[PDB]
């Protein structure tokens, strides 16, 4: 068994209506109130548009949802409503359907994002501290609201660098945390999956997001992006073990009584834990500091329980320059 060290019982302390998303009934407005101007994003068969609300001339974003079960739409909508107004959470403005096809769509506030592949190349140490702190505010908020994001990665973090503004987007994988609940391990994107997912441990919690955040921090300070670049979900665990060490992996598995599938033993091999300083070289030295490495070491830990919480991370010395 396992439970979150923070915010474990919050949902049980709230009204059932808060977390019982299957009982939520969205009101679907008419998408003809929205003029779709420009397709946003890099790809992945995405259907996200810059739009203008024709009734008030406000710029928004319309995300047309691919065919999915109503239950998953209700979950995302309810989570977005519960988080509305939270620090650095994207704001859901409306839920609409095209009046002909009846396809549902979500209307969001617009943020003038710069794609991370371009932005991360020009960030300074200070900027990485600043944006990581802003992202932690969003995660502490959602965790405090009983929700795990489950898909933290650069692609889901919108940053307007000129206005120093950040929003955490794409709540389609998010889920309410309930102690002892067994969750689907088919969440997050490969490079950002925590070890718990890769070894099929279902009793995970908010700390999954803190692994993903650590992966982001590592890529930002070291400039190896993604940081753990598995060729498939099995090799993903090997890439982690080559850094954190194999003995430490088997200690984690023992603690939680996790049986590693036997095929893993041959590919895992034997690896000592690496010092994080080993990743420093001339291309990243101006982004790395002892404080950054200490924080990173406290995020990227096999044992999900031992990872820093979002609030603990916000209190780390790495963020002293950006707290005030
Ligand atoms: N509120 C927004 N403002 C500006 N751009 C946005 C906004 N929401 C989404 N985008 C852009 O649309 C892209 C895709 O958004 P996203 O919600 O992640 O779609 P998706 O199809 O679900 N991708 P995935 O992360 O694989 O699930 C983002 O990476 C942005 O480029
Ligand atoms: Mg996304």
């Amino acid at each position: 068994g396992s439970r979150a060290r923070v915010y474990a019982e919050v949902n049980s302390l709230r009204s059932r209506e808060y977390w019982d998303y299957e009982a939520h009934v969205p009101s679907w407005g008419n998408q003809d109130d929205y003029q779709l101007v420009r397709k946003l994003g890099r790809g992945k068969y995405s259907e996200v548009f810059e739009a203008i609300n024709i009734t008030n001339n406000e710029r928004v974003v319309v995300k047309i949802l691919k065919p999915v079960k109503k239950k998953k739409i209700k979950r995302e909508v309810k989570i977005l409503e519960n988080l509305r107004g939270g620090t650095n959470i994207i704001k859901l403005i409306d839920t609409v359907k095209d009046p002909v096809s009846k396809t549902p769509a979500l209307v969001f506030e617009y943020i003038n994002n710069t794609d991370f592949k371009q932005l991360y190349q020009i960030l300074t140490d200070f900027d990485i501290r600043f944006y990581m702190y802003e992202l932690l505010k969003a995660l502490d908020y959602c965790h405090s609201k009983g929700i795990m994001h489950r898909d933290v990665k650069p692609h889901n973090v919108m940053i307007d660098h000129q206005q120093k503004k950040l929003r955490l987007i794409d709540w389609g994988l998010a889920e309410f945390y309930h102690p002892a609940q067994e969750y689907n391990v088919r969440v997050a994107s490969r490079y950002f999956k925590g070890p718990e997912l890769l070894v099929d441990y279902q009793m995970y919690d908010y700390s999954l997001d803190m692994w993903s955040l650590g992966c982001m921090l590592a890529s930002m300070i070291f400039r190896r992006e993604p940081f753990f670049h598995g060729q498939d979900n099995y090799d993903q665990l090997v890439r982690i073990a080559k850094v954190l060490g194999t003995e430490e992996l088997y200690g984690y598995l023992k603690k939680y009584h996790i049986d590693l599938d036997p095929h893993f033993n041959d590919i895992l091999g034997q690896h000592s834990r690496k010092r994080w300083e080993n990743f420093i070289h001339s291309e990243n030295r101006h982004l790395v500091s002892p404080e950054a490495l200490d924080l990173l070491d406290k995020l990227l830990r096999y044992d999900h329980q031992q990872r820093l919480t979002a609030k603990e991370a916000m209190e780390h010395p790495y963020f002293y320059p950006v707290v005030k």
